């Protein structure tokens, strides 16, 4: 039962806040109660949605309530993230499992963990209060060794310290098709993965890249554009996944 | 074991022959042998490959070789229509499995099917000898209908004249992204006939409308262009159903 997703990867820029956002746009859309959690001291997911915050998951993980440091947004909930989270990296180092505690979630259909790019204690924080791991990656080469990592980071999480962690898919994201590279390495990112790779595919789009700066998602930004009949297709391509897991 | 597909629906319009070339066009440059057999009067596969025959599918069934009656084009080979075909109609009329006998093509990896819009004796001789159906549909509201109408006609092929018939997938195709009701249309298609359709969705683009007036297929047409970038996943995405099924 597929409740938590992680977005997480080794590198930054490669399409998590992105996809955390829009993901969540269109499953409530699909009629999912969504909370989207921001992981990241930077709060790019905060910032692209609009939101500014004095009280996020610093303040959940003290222990105050999670239904007074939500934000409606979209018809999703967000659990932004503060300037102080950064000073909880320390603490989580050691404690991986905090957040898992610390999430109350009993209300919401689909929890969606925005990650920082890295392996920080938040990331692992991330990835031990989830069931399910979506990995975004560019479809360029580097990527094969990129997602062979992560997968074998998924591996020792599960025997170490969540066992409910599964990889519920690949996605290519910022796929450029001005050139025929892009298809090369989806190509090979299937042949080498197979099945664990999203049949849906989001292309690097201007739209996409404009959203965040408007602090809107794709569905409110721009709703017939390419990239958000891509992450309303994936919406359904997860919870496909999620109802097959 | 999978190896002869029928491109097949009620309507005509749909998208069987753009499916059925740039399938060909994508299976062959995946290293496939593949065999495109038109099976329409009006011959559309034939003409939008560039190819005026003299003899094709109606010499086949008379029992002249396979071998001297196709053409070769873009990797693959083309089992060409010719004006001829329409008077054998009434002798494939009673005799279903006509196709199934004249059929010799041990040699080749795939055969694709390119019915005609009818469900004439050559759309039920396509039906009678394919393992796989691929049903092209637009995300128009009648297509829940067409569909489910086709469905059951597969089921009556599979009792009475073809076991091997399975349906490999519904394709969405000329998906119009300037509008949101195309977006409706693939939601209540997935939540009818789930994971019957397939995840890879064909834009409407005018490259694809192009392709054939130059009697080429879209990756030699336009290579980078939207429609290009699906069907080579569409074939990816049918070699994954093919080695499952
Ligand atoms: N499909 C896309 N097309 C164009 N730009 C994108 C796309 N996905 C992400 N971007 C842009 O790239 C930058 C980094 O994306 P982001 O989702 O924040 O990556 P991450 O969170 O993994 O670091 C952002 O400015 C974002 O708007
Ligand atoms: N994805 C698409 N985008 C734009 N035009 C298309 C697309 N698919 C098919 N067409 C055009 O629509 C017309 C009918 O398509 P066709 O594939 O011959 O349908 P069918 O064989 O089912 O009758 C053709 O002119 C074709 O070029
Ligand atoms: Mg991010
Ligand atoms: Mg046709």
């Amino acid at each position: 039962k597929v409740r938590r997703i992680a977005l997480a990867n080794q590198k930054g820029g490669v399409g998590k806040t992105t996809t955390a956002i829009n993901l969540a746009a269109y499953l409530a859309r699909l009629g999912k109660r969504v909370l989207l959690v921001d992981l990241d001291p930077q709060g790019n997911a905060t910032s692209g949605l609009g939101v500014r915050a004095e009280r996020g998951v610093y303040h959940l993980l003290q222990g105050e309530p999670l239904e007074g440091l939500v934000h409606p947004v979209d018809g999703f909930h967000l659990l932004p993230a503060t300037p102080d989270l950064v000073g909880a990296t320390v603490e989580l180092a050691g404690a991986p499992t905090a957040l898992r505690e610390a999430l109350r979630d009993e209300g919401y259909d689909l929890v969606l963990l925005d990650a920082p790019p890295s392996l920080s204690p938040l990331t692992l924080n991330a990835l031990a209060a989830a069931e399910g791991v979506v990995v975004p990656v560019q479809a360029e080469y580097y990527a094969l060794e990129g997602v062979a990592g992560l997968l074998a980071t998924l591996e020792e999480v599960r025997a170490g310290l969540n066992p409910r962690l599964r990889l519920l898919g690949i996605l290519v994201t910022m796929y450029d098709g001005r050139t025929l590279l892009a298809q090369q390495v989806e190509a090979q990112l299937r042949a080498h993965f197979g099945e664990k790779v999203f049949w849906t595919v989001i292309p690097r789009n201007v739209r996409l890249a404009e959203a965040p700066s408007f602090g809107k998602t794709i569905a409110q930004h721009a709703p017939t554009s390419p990239g958000a009949h891509a992450y309303r297709r994936l919406a359904e391509e997860v919870m496909a996944r999620v109802q097959e897991a």
